[PDB]
């Protein structure tokens, strides 16, 4: 495949033979992009980027651009790692790392729309939807299939559970719970997220399972903590539930206040 | 005019003789840009753009690139239509439609402010304001002479009615009446847009006869279908009130909640 | 150092021997720029644009561009003064003045992230941080030391205290007190910024006494007048409560509700 001629290219720069970089875009040393990644115009590639199989770089992405933090130190080697089959649309907006082991992380299948940010050390897993505008603070932990929506601001240290939906223009201050829709600011957990639950194939029973846990969290006049150890007491629980759980017991910066 | 030396324009992109292209900026094939456009640098003219007479692309614009939509098939010939003397600011970023005969249309005299966005198969009349960062989600449809302010999002397949004001970092989720000011999140009609009334020169009588329609909507205490069946059965009706009718009967979503 | 072959640099531009000039970058006529100060690639500095001292402006960071002001005259010689020690991240979009005598300008050691905004006419201190996506309408003032998080939008006319903070998503429509957090839409005052105060290492004496001000003005049950009043007739104010009482007195649009 064809690199351009106008395409600035580290030497070092490790590419697939089939990569494809467009006009006047610029690849640093230490990189490495897999098989079938294509790059367009004015996109940057920083020094760090480990870039996987078959992903798109739009014009004017930017990637492992140093992080946004006044005390990091700019001398150090800090990675962004890439997986397979992402879309960074134009302008969108990746940060390396801010330590050699702590990494900024994307996994596959994911879609960043224009003009999306994501912080230093983020972590990041599979087929998340980031939406126009939308930012996230350093430290900020996506799971798998998580919809943010445009125009969000994600605070760092929050987790953001599998599945759940970020109402446009929501300020997230807290943890994003799973299967959950939030949405405000303030930002609240509204309900939940019967839309991602049913795009996604949840059997009927395990949705109402996935109900019926925060029926018990939510909706029976309980606090939090005796809701939590009212599930585990009621039986032999399905995973999902079983993931409803520790991600309450395991937040760092508690779950966004329920509506 | 002239067209930059390092500036990548495709032979078969059609533009007028006075047209200016700055530097490294990349027009595509299925290109026709009319007389007095001026394009300054890295900007971004994708395949399928019908451009207009005396407009305005400001560093970093994309114009006609591919729809944020995921079921979108890449290879349709999709359209971006645009008129005369619109001004797209820096990183404004216009994405074209997602089937043959439904392109992103932009009418005349339009300003999109920088990093302003416009989403897929949205329909826009004349003489608009885009403020900075902006967004407006695929299907959105503006008037003529409505102001979008900073930071707003609009949700897909709402109404922007003509002379209608939307406050800054507003979340827009159903349609902004004609007319009217729509503030906040979750976001509410406020109430009449004078200042936009005003300088656009409505005389004191119909400024007066859109009050009192709105009068009858929203501060009468009667719901909304009875109160437009009220206004059409009390007699021959000036053209903005009988639009402000039309506005409401034929929407998609429903009108945005009053304060 | 070194300028890259396929910068654009006006011959007239008068840039120190020190000043590094990426790839694909764009500098105009009309321009200084001091010793130590880098610009990465795909940069575009504008005619008019005075630049101080070991500055840094990263990809595609737009300075000194037209003001987004519908009435303003583009024949005229308008200005961006920037100082020393500046960070301008990636694509962030400085503004230049409408007036001769009427610049765009930033002082010392203000930090300016991805995406943000600065309009024509703002004036701004030192050591001010400007978060991912934040915009500043026209004719905005910001003093030392404060900051404004990410997606913010300031209305135009408003004024930013000294040691303030703005939260994330904040709608501000009137003054920033200085000491003192805003947050929300619509935005109030939330309380003092005693992180912003702590940090700068103000005396706990100091603290207490800004304390003590805005106990008086906000939380004695008497109007804000009546509070500034009574505060002047206590005795001999520190310089930081002078400060507060001056900006109530001068405020043009007013400040901010408190919560
Ligand atoms: C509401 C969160 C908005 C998120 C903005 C994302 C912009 C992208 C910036 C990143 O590329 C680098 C950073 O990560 S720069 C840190 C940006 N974060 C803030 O501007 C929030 C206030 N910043 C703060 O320092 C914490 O938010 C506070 C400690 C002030 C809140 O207090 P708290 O943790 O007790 O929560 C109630
Ligand atoms: C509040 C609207 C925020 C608008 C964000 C504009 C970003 C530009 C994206 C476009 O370049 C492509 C799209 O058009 S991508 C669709 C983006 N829209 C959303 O993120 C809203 C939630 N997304 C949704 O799917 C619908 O908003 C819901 C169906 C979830 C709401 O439910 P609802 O229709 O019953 O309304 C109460
Ligand atoms: C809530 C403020 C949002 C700030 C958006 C910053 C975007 C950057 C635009 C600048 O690069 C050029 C301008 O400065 S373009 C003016 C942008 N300002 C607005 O969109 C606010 C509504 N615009 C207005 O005209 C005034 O906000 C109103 C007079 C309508 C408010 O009325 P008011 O002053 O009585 O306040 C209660």
């Amino acid at each position: 495949m064809k690199i351009h001629p106008t395409a600035i290219i580290d030497p070092k720069a490790e590419l697939h033979e089939s990569v494809e970089v467009g006009p006047y875009s610029i690849i640093e040393g230490n990189v490495s992009i897999q098989e079938g990644t294509i790059i367009e115009g004015h996109v940057k590639i920083c020094a760090g980027s480990e870039i996987g199989k078959f992903n798109r770089f739009h014009q004017g992405a930017v990637i492992g651009v140093m992080p946004q933090d006044l005390g990091f130190n700019q001398q150090l080697l800090t990675k962004t790692v890439i997986g397979d089959h992402n879309i960074f649309r134009e302008y969108s907006n990746i940060h390396k790392g801010t330590k050699e082991d702590s990494p900024t992380v994307i996994g596959n299948k994911n879609y960043f729309m224009g003009n999306s940010h994501v912080g230093h050390d983020c972590i990041l897993g599979n087929n998340n939807i980031l939406t126009h505008g939308a930012v996230l603070a350093g430290h900020v932990t996506l799971g798998n299939f998580a919809f943010i929506s445009g125009l969000v601001a994600v605070h760092q240290f929050c987790f953001v559970g599998d599945y759940s939906m970020v109402a446009g223009l929501a300020k997230v201050v807290q943890d994003v719970p799973p299967y959950s829709t939030v949405d405000g600011n303030p930002s609240t957990v509204v309900g939940l997220n019967s839309v991602g639950m049913k795009r996604a194939g949840f059997s009927p029973e395990v949705r109402n399972a996935i109900k019926h846990a925060y029926k018990v969290i939510y909706h029976s006049g309980i606090s939090t903590r005796k809701a939590l150890d009212e599930l585990e007491a009621s039986g032999n629980l399905i995973e999902q539930v079983k993931y409803i759980i520790k991600f309450f017991r395991d937040s760092d910066r508690g779950v966004t206040n329920h509506r």
